[PDB]
């Protein structure tokens, strides 16, 4: 079927909402993904140095990992989805092969726009590689909805029918607006291609994301 793509904020917010009928959340599923947009280092911090494994966290932040699993468990993707991710620069700081210099020479921007050179590197050094988050992965529907601008745009596939949960809403998010859809710990994503934008004043990946 086609994968869905959403500009226009009504018309994610309607899927969006789509998501969470089914999911029928309770209380504590609410709690969970609220007090995760408040705060999200006292759990992403520790599952990315225990590599993801939740027998090596606190009491709390298991008891907190279990419920947010099985919350975002609670419903999946209707139809195959593109959702955004916008990053600082200093995501690119472990790409291997892509030096301190590199970066350094990539925000020295002409105008705002990259070097094509050095972004062609980065499609080079990241095309065709897997790349995963142990934390929990938040991501939009619409590109920069509610949020400033930022040099890159991770731009995720996501199949038909993985775990996803769409939390733009205002009892389940502390910053609504901005389209939010959190996807599982452990999230996994497979580099198609790195380019510039429209403006080449954007980095674009595409990849896609391993069903879960």
């Amino acid at each position: 079927a086609e994968t869905k793509n959403f500009t226009d904020l009504v018309e994610a917010t309607k899927w969006g909402n789509s998501l969470i009928k089914s999911a029928k959340y309770s209380s504590k599923d609410k709690m969970a993904i609220y007090n995760y947009t408040k705060n999200s280092s006292p759990i992403n911090t520790p599952l990315r140095s225990a590599n993801g494994d939740v027998n090596k966290l606190s009491e709390n932040i298991q008891e907190q990992v279990r419920q947010l699993d099985s919350t975002i468990s609670k419903s999946v993707t209707p139809d195959s989805v593109y959702v955004y991710r916008l990053l600082n620069l200093d995501y690119l700081s472990s790409i291997t092969g892509f030096t301190r210099e590199d970066l350094h020479m990539l925000q020295q921007t002409n105008n705002g726009q990259y070097n094509e050179a050095l972004v062609s590197k980065l499609n080079n050094l990241m095309n065709s590689r897997i790349y995963r988050e142990n934390g929990y992965s938040s991501t939009q529907l619409v590109s920069g909805a509610a949020l400033a601008g930022r040099p890159i745009e991770l731009k995720l596939e996501l199949p038909k029918g993985t775990k996803a949960a769409y939390i733009d809403s205002k009892e389940l998010t502390a910053y609504p607006g901005q389209q939010e859809v959190l996807l599982p710990r452990g999230t996994e994503y497979a580099v198609g291609s790195v380019k510039l934008s429209d403006n080449k004043r954007k980095i674009i990946i595409t990849a896609v994301v391993f069903k879960k």
